[PDB]
């Protein structure tokens, strides 16, 4: 069996003072689409293969193709995945839920680097040999994940640094709980990176959570971030301040909405300050198909 | 939800004397495959994105990729379209209804230079900044189409020329109007094109039609097109003869027909004679799926 | 109608020493996907287009793209088809019937250069002109196949070299018998090139073949291949030894099996030697989708 989803989203993307002669404003918009084959047996055993067909403003030729395949099995709670696979500092839960706009960004998301799904193709050549094994596992409420990345598998492996990263996270009805280890992030000796997160159901309606980052040799240093949101019905507030160790930054701060329109159709906004003064705001909608 | 739809077409291509060391007859073949999404809501106001996926005979590397996508929001008879939009020029009733043959051509086509939906990506990195925004409205047989294109919507806006467009056609039973005008077409300042046409229906099974053209700084100059064609059960006979302004330049003539084999599947040909007494001639099959 | 089918594959894929600081074992995967669009008519023509995205491990870019299309027309029994074609050397029955492990490979196959069906873009511009026409047709169990591929048809003929090519096979319950011959195969003069095979179904079970090729230009000389292949119960065991006239060659032979999963989801491996000594080996799994 194949299936197709994905999503349009489309608005306005407002970068105070830009550039020497750029627009601040300008029209931000993807298309995402999804592609996935899968094939099941009566063994209980699935398989699975992806791909992603991305288009986002600006991208180069003006045209759209398809990313790195990833493949996958699973059994009984267990999913073993393979090539483009996603990592486990980038799936546990919490580490994105400061994110807002309808560009779901935020200053308060982690400032390391690390690998991640790759959405596109990459015309740098970097990634042509870049494979990855990842291991997930969802027992009662708590996922366990695992990701190792090799970012060129065909070259002696004393030569090139792979990457190694678990997680784990856990919730009931009003708390939730999250940490996240990689070392060598991204390719890069020494880069380890760490992340812990709680958050609070404090109300149907509302949560409130803490994030705290170690970015490894990223400028940033340690990071903290606090968010929350609140729902009123259909619209959703949120908000959040996040502070970094490096020397002479400001505190990075943010307030937004969104507004469930129809069952797959978010309009959202926000207005958000980073770590060096930058002024970014955005208003648009996302459409799921 | 998304859908899949397209068309196939091959047949034979002859170019009179083409080039030197050339073959004058070649296989010429297109592939078109469009991907729709669509999100609708229970308000009456459906969203949906666009891409496609076409190949040609010819095309470099001998591989097909998705074009730049388009965005739209339709509600009451009114849609409004985001990024690789269609202008209004290119839209409008009757301007293309000369075209003949099974790769649909015609020397009384407009010979001016007009922005219009991309059908692919361009290597030059020409449209990777390019965004338009088109509004269409439909009432009661009347359409009124707008179009604006900003061939680079990244740089300051008094460095660009942007392409305005406008456009109306009207249609009874017998009938039919359309007019169109576009300031700065193409993006070249001031390649200011217009459009007047006209079509009487005289039979259940014949029209006759006639369209006129500024073709802004083509060197061309101003153009007439008088067409027709004629119904007899599944085969359609049509024909044209269109003159353009320019110093020295031939009539241009074509002579061609339709073969309705069943539904979906069309079998074209035509004979044709340009402005500067090129000879072309085609014949093939489109199929719809 | 548009379908959509294809399938994954992944394993490890051992050759061994294969070179100065490279990993003599990687993780070998595949992605295809077949786009089909087929429209059929109540004269019983059917009318179809097919286009390939497919990503290998290690493909430039990380991404994937489509191909080139094939187009194809169907009627009692005879199919001609156009554009990017099956080939008769490449389609003909039994000539790769030795192959075996997760990636169906043998060095039993011809050792010959032929143009085959091309399953992805080729960046150097070799293909941007290819045009094929084939020809097959099935009569009671007997298939009569041919092909002629232009390698560049805009260029006058008397300037490139054509690939001509023709095929039969023929089977009853126990035995089947296969011959081809192509001319100027891949476009180079004088490689002519032809297959003879045979085989018998010595049980429901088993079955044993014989083929034989004159590889042409190629430096292997004739080559003869004797293979079988055994199942028992859902496993198969697959084998074969094959020599070419090669002054120097070694022997190259093969073993491997297969594990019927599951309806769609095959588990094979296989150790294999060729003509120079290579040794290869591989285990993985198949999924259909
Ligand atoms: C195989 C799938 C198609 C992907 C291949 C595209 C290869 C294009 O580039 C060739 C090398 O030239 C460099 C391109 O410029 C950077 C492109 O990506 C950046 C923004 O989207
Ligand atoms: C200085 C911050 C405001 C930015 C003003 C520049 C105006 C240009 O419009 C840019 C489009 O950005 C959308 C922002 O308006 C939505 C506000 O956020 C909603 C929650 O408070
Ligand atoms: C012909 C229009 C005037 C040319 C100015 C172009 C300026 C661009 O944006 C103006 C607003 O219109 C278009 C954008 O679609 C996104 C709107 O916000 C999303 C839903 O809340
Ligand atoms: C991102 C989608 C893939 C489209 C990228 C293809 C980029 C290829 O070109 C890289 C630059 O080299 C120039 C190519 O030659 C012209 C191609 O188009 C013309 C005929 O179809
Ligand atoms: C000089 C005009 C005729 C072209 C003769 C060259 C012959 C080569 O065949 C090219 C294939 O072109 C197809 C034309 O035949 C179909 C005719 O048009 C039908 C309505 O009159
Ligand atoms: C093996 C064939 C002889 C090699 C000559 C190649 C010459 C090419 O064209 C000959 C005609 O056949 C093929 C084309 O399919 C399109 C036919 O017209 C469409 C339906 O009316
Ligand atoms: C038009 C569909 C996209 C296919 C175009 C990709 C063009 C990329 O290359 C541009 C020229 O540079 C050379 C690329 O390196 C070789 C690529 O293929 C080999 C391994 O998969
Ligand atoms: C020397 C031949 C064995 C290769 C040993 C190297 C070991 C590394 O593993 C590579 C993965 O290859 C899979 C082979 O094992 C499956 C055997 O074939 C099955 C039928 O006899
Ligand atoms: C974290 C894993 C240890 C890192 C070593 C990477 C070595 C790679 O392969 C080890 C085996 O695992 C993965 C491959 O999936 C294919 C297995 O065989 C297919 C089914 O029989």
């Amino acid at each position: 069996m194949i299936s197709l989803n994905g999503y349009g989203r489309f608005g306005l993307q407002y970068v105070e003072d830009r550039g020497v002669g750029l627009e601040d404003t300008i029209i931000s918009s993807r298309l995402r689409i999804n592609i996935v084959g899968t094939t099941e047996t009566d063994q209980g055993v699935t398989f699975g293969a992806k791909l992603r067909m991305q288009w986002d403003d600006g991208d180069a030729f003006a045209g759209t193709a398809g990313n790195a395949a990833q493949f996958w099995t699973s059994y009984n709670g267990v999913t073993v995945s393979v090539g483009n696979v996603d990592t486990a500092f980038d799936s546990v839960a919490l580490t994105w839920d400061s994110e807002m706009g309808y560009e779901a960004s935020s200053f308060g998301d982690a400032q390391s680097s690390f690998f991640a799904y790759n959405w596109k193709y990459d015309a740098s050549g970097a990634l042509d040999n870049y494979n990855g094994i990842a291991v997930t596992y969802s027992i009662s409420g708590v996922n366990l994940y695992l990701s190792y990345v090799d970012p060129d598998q065909t070259v002696d492996s004393s030569l090139v640094t792979e990457e190694f990263g678990i997680a784990a996270d856990w919730s009931n009805d009003m708390i939730s709980l999250a940490a996240a280890y990689t070392t060598d992030a991204g390719g890069i000796v020494d880069n380890d990176i760490a992340f812990v997160g709680a958050a609070y159901k404090f109300n149907d309606a509302g949560t409130v959570g803490l994030n705290w980052y170690d970015n490894g040799l990223s400028t940033a240093g340690d990071q903290v971030t606090l968010y929350g949101n609140y729902a009123f019905g259909a619209t959703t507030v949120r908000a959040y301040v996040s502070d970094i160790d490096r020397a002479g930054a400001d505190t990075a701060y943010g307030i937004g909405a969104d507004y469930q329109f129809a069952e797959g159709v978010k309009v959202s906004g926000s207005v958000q300050s980073g770590f060096a003064n930058e002024t970014v705001a955005d208003v648009g909608v996302r459409f799921d198909f």
